[PDB]
């Protein structure tokens, strides 16, 4: 019963380009330091060996694994040790804890060369070669985001190619890419930090947190899908992500396509928003049913009440199977409530759970149960408040001046984070003001609620290889749901040592005026952290003082004839005012 040769069987079930696109993504991601040129060699010979396996099966290597293939190539690379350090005792390893071993160097935060795109010498690229422009840009975007959803990179890439191919045409390229792709470039921002959360939950939280996503998700879009179709969806879903997360990308991209095929396929029993995405080529059709518009609920459905609370048999049901009873209320739930944040079912589930676990526990349970929906009910406008403040702060002062207000907020929250990752979440956050706050009211906090997590769960994942901060560690490890009101609750603690000053963090050269506009303002939101971890306690009227104190001085000194000696005589000036008014 033995179908052989595992390369063999996806060359043919992707085709070829795929099969190219989707092994340079997996080199891209292991190696990211690597040149261009070496993954393009890499996946050649792979691929030759690929077309080999296809025509001769029994010819030796062809039945060794996807990693024991990729494997022994990142093996021979002159370049890993003086290049990877430890990386390269990986190499010593036998199969499976090799490739353990290559994944757990995946760099997070690799210290890549900001993309400038030119579109002349771009435009020149595409023209040139319309297929290596096609590999540059999967490469690219894939070693800095080496946890990267893999089929839609392909997606991506082709839209591309998409862009070029419509602007380079026009008679002011400049005026009609760079729109495109700046559009386009936050999408897969977004997509990336997505994914990046796919995969935390499951390697830290397990399976079963993915597939509960899943759940939620699922049932939410296919309200009228019954719960075994949806369980179906789910069992499929999470594997491709589970693979995809775990570097079979190979795998990962097949079985999407299965599961797009398998959607198309049962329309009628799964939602009638479909027939237009089941009708695109492969990439798109898969990107369509992923950003689909959700269907109708049902008309007559049956309480939530009637299941979960008053059945005289909750407990019972609950105990016999557990994970199929909750995702089953999951189900029931999500479907019913299209307008909330998913965070926030699963948030509501969770502590269904906590509800039965205790509640089965003493002998009257429907006494202790029978309750537990307004105990949900409270759930969902703990969270109301915060939004409306933070809305307001950010109407007031606008998306930098927000971005400067989080930044304040969160370091004398968090002080011990590093600076780096202190402004990058800090940054983000403040574009949750211009994602959110302009939305309709009643739809603003589900928006809220969805994009912190992304973006919690940024600071956990650069956070957790360098640990540093308890207070982190505990709203990152402590659950998976419960980060975004986890990390509202810390408070500014006194147990805190300020930081000795540092002279060499708030000197400025003449480079502060030339620097690119997010460079500029990256530049300067560093200084405030430091300033912040040096000063802990002080005021926001202090502080006021001291950033238009700041920006006069930049202004200044970017206007002279030699600015140089004015950085160099009013630099100090400044130091000087501002430990004043601070110390």
């Amino acid at each position: 019963d033995t179908h052989k040769s595992e390369i063999a069987h996806r060359f043919k079930d992707l085709g070829e380009e795929h099969f190219k696109g989707l092994v340079l993504i997996a080199f891209s991601q292991y190696l990211q330091q690597c040149p261009f040129d070496e993954h393009v060699k890499l996946v050649n010979e792979l691929t030759e060996f690929a077309k080999t396996c296809v025509a001769d099966e029994s010819h030796a290597g062809c039945e060794k694994s996807l990693h024991t293939l990729f494997g022994d190539e990142l093996c021979k690379v002159a370049s890993l040790r003086e290049t990877y350090g430890d990386m390269a005792d990986c190499c010593e390893k036998q199969e499976p804890e090799r490739n353990e071993c290559f994944l757990s160097h995946k760099d997070d935060s690799p210290d890549l060369p900001k993309l400038k795109p030119d579109p002349n010498t771009l435009c020149d690229e595409f023209k040139a070669d319309e297929k290596k422009f096609w590999g540059k840009y999967l490469y690219e975007i894939a070693r800095r985001h080496p946890y990267f959803y893999a089929p839609e990179l392909l997606y991506y890439a082709n839209k591309y190619n998409g862009v070029f191919q419509e602007c380079c045409q026009a008679e002011d390229k400049g005026a009609c890419l760079l729109p495109k792709i700046e559009t386009m470039r936050e999408k897969v921002l977004t997509s990336s930090a997505r994914q990046r959360l796919r995969c935390a939950s499951i390697q830290k939280f397990g399976e079963r947190a993915l597939k509960a996503w899943s759940v939620a998700r699922l049932s939410q879009k296919f309200p009228k899908a019954e719960f075994v179709e949806v369980t179906k969806l789910v069992t499929d879903l999470t594997k491709v992500h589970k693979e995809c997360c775990h570097g079979d990308l190979l795998e990962c991209a097949d079985d999407r396509a299965d599961l797009a095929k398998y959607i198309c396929d049962n329309q009628d029993t799964i939602s009638s928003k479909l027939k237009e995405c089941c009708d695109k080529p492969l990439l798109e059709k898969s990107h369509c049913i992923a950003e689909v518009e959700k269907d109708a609920i049902p008309e007559n459905l049956p309480p939530l009440t009637a299941d979960f609370a008053e059945d005289k048999d909750v407990c019972k049901n609950y105990q016999e199977a557990k994970d199929a009873f909750l995702g089953s209320f999951l189900y029931e739930y999500s479907r019913r409530h299209p307008e909330y944040a998913v965070s926030v079912l699963l948030r509501l589930a969770k502590e269904y759970e906590a509800t039965l676990e205790e509640c089965c526990a003493k002998d009257d349970p429907h006494a202790c149960y029978s309750t537990v929906f307004d105990k949900l009910k409270h759930l969902v406008d703990e969270p109301q408040n915060l939004i409306k403040q933070n809305c307001d702060q950010f109407e007031k002062l606008g998306e930098y001046g927000f971005q400067n207000a989080l930044i304040v907020r969160y370091t004398r929250k968090v002080p011990q984070v590093s600076t780096p990752t202190l402004v990058e979440v800090s940054r983000s956050l403040g574009k949750v003001g211009t994602r959110c706050c302009t939305k309709p009211e009643s739809e603003r906090m589900p928006c809220t609620e969805d994009y912190l997590s992304l973006i919690l769960n940024r600071l956990c994942v650069l956070h957790e290889k360098t640990p540093v901060s308890e207070k982190v560690t505990k709203c990152c490890t402590e659950s998976l749901v419960n980060r975004r009101p986890c990390f509202s609750a810390l408070t500014p603690d006194e147990t805190y040592v300020p930081k000795a000053f540092d002279e060499k963090l708030f000197t400025f050269h003449a480079d502060i005026c030339t620097l690119p506009d997010t460079e500029k303002q990256i530049k300067k939101q560093t200084a405030l952290v430091e300033l912040l971890k040096h000063k802990p306690k002080a005021t926001e009227e202090q502080l006021k003082t001291v950033m238009e104190n700041f920006v006069a001085f930049v202004d200044k000194c970017c206007a002279a004839d030699d600015k140089e000696a004015c950085f160099a005589v009013e630099g100090p000036k400044l130091v000087v005012s501002t430990q004043t008014a601070l110390a």
